[PDB]
């Protein structure tokens, strides 16, 4: 007599499964799915069967699964042309995991103090252009700021200066090549696709030249690029330009809209909540009488602003569907999920479970005080996912976001240009961010 399996939601369309109801609003869909069917709930995108894993226990089984059980490969087939064949998430488990392990130390610890200064510098620089007052699209601001700081830190000064223009064009041409038909199709050829391919080729060209020029010279800059040059596999072999190029692109895509979206939300949430705006300004102003400048050591200790970021990430996790292929029958909360099926964690859903986050719809940074529960379940809060494939860039992200917010708020008053309740997540975007017309006003402080 066969074994307990997850409940399946009624079918919808025979060609399409539930994808149309899903695509309408993905957060609503997944919220409804869990509400009706619980922690482990099956639906079907097209032919494929997805099982939504929400709550502490189901989340745990997801993040703690071996790579042999849950494969993250097929999430990113859309990206494989951008990243490169046989490059991270297109490589074989062992080679993949070494490449990821090369990134980890490039994004924490030793280079973090340099990264801080670069980020602060870049924001200071952009602010000098600014009029005494005006009206900006906040999401355009944070997207610029994040790509300038990202690229300076991950790629190096060359890409901010000499290769500024060219890289800009390359990035959008790579960006544009993220079409959903690419994921759906094994397919690759189209007009926008050769533009995507030409851009990858040009970037690898530019990476190769810079390896050689840095080597011809003796400059030893601090960026992920440099550290990937200086890295090696366990057998002593080196990364190729193909591999360095893919790994750097993956890192920039990983961090760009995620950061920029989160930064935008931190400002919006503060701007519609004066009590927290006051707490954060107080902290920032205190920093400046304590350090006199934004410093790596000062960024490490900003509890009020950390806690705001954490709560913004609870209520606005920029990645809302983390997908895996099941490669081996595995069992979650006494139900069996067969190989061939897919399985996905849903931050935006699990973050809104009352038993984990009392009064889930309320914005409350004080959830994360030592008195109150933050990590106490390490698979509740999961904006950076979890387990072996937790965000590498989470420390980088936190410093970047803190740095940007300090400098902006220290120098500039802001206010929303539209009704507070009108700023909403656009759940239709591949990386969830605030809805695109997102106007804000500014005025030099004092
Ligand atoms: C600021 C908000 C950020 C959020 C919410 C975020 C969230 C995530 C999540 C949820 C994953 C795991 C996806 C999965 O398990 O399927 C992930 C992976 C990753 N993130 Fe981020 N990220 C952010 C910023 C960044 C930044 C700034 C970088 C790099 C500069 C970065 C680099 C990465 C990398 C390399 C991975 C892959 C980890 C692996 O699979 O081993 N992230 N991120």
């Amino acid at each position: 007599p066969p074994s307990n399996t997850p409940p399946v939601k009624p079918g919808g369309l025979p060609l399409l499964g539930h994808i149309l109801e899903f695509g309408k609003n993905p957060h609503a869909f997944l919220m409804a799915l869990r509400h009706e069917f619980g922690d482990v709930a099956e639906f079907r995108m097209f032919h494929q069967r997805m099982v939504l894993l929400t709550g502490s226990q189901a989340s745990e089984a997801f993040y703690r699964a071996p790579d042999e059980v849950l494969d993250q490969g097929p999430a990113y087939r859309i990206m494989t042309p951008i990243f490169g064949r046989g490059v991270v998430f297109d490589a074989r488990i062992e080679r993949k995991n070494q490449q990821l392990q090369m990134l980890m130390p490039a994004l924490r610890d030793k280079p973090m103090r340099t990264y801080s200064e670069i980020i602060v510098a870049e924001v200071e620089a952009m602010l000098r252009d600014w009029k005494d007052a005006g009206t900006i699209d906040l999401l355009e601001l944070t997207k610029e700021l994040t790509i300038y700081t990202s690229s300076h830190c991950l790629l190096g000064a060359e890409f901010r200066h000499e290769l500024n223009t060219e890289f800009a064009g390359i990035y959008r041409d790579l960006e544009m090549g993220i079409q959903p038909i690419a994921y759906v199709f094994p397919n690759l050829p189209l007009p926008v696709f050769k533009r995507r391919d030409q851009a990858r080729v040009r970037l690898q060209e530019l990476v190769t030249q810079i390896m050689e020029r840095r080597a011809r010279s003796q400059e030893r800059s601090t960026n992920v690029f440099q550290m990937l040059i200086d890295a090696s596999y366990d057998d002593g072999s080196k990364l190729t330009p193909h591999e360095i190029t893919g790994m750097l692109i993956a890192t920039i895509f990983a961090g760009h809209h995620t950061s920029s979206g989160t930064t935008a939300w931190v400002l919006i949430e503060l701007l519609r909540r004066p009590e927290y705006l006051r707490r954060v300004r107080a902290e920032i102003d205190a920093l400046f009488e304590t350090h006199g400048r934004v410093t790596f050591e000062s960024l490490r200790q900003m509890p009020q602003l950390e806690n705001v970021i954490k709560e913004v990430l609870r209520l606005h996790p920029p990645l809302i569907l983390l997908m895996r292929k099941v490669m081996k029958d595995f069992e979650v909360q006494g139900m069996r999920i067969e190989a061939g099926k897919f399985v996905c964690a849903a931050p935006s859903v699990t973050h809104r479970i009352p038993e984990l986050f009392p009064n889930p719809e309320l914005f409350d940074p004080d959830r994360y005080t030592p008195e109150r529960a933050e990590d106490k379940d390490l698979y509740g809060w999961q904006a950076f996912g979890g387990g072996r494939h937790k965000c590498s860039g989470n420390a980088f992200a936190m410093f970047q976001i803190k740095a940007i917010v300090c400098v902006l708020l220290r120098n500039y008053e802001f206010e929303l240009a539209a009704a507070p309740e009108s700023y909403r997540d656009d759940y239709r975007k591949m990386v969830v961010e605030p809805a695109s017309p997102c106007l804000i006003r500014y005025r030099r402080r004092d």
